[PDB]
């Protein structure tokens, strides 16, 4: 499902300005990087099995 969309056209209490408003999110590539532990702390390292 690549799009999410929204919508509003009309009326708010308004003098007759309508403007159609389509509201589109576009999902793209996918990435991966490799396993990563993140302390507490904020210090990072590359995550193994054995920890």
């Amino acid at each position: 499902e690549p799009r999410l969309i929204l919508d509003q056209p009309a009326q708010h209490t308004n003098e007759k300005d309508n403007i159609n408003k389509r509201y589109e999110i576009r999902f793209g590539k996918i990435y991966l990087s490799r396993p990563t532990m993140t302390e507490a702390d904020g210090t990072t390292h590359a995550m193994f099995p054995q920890e």
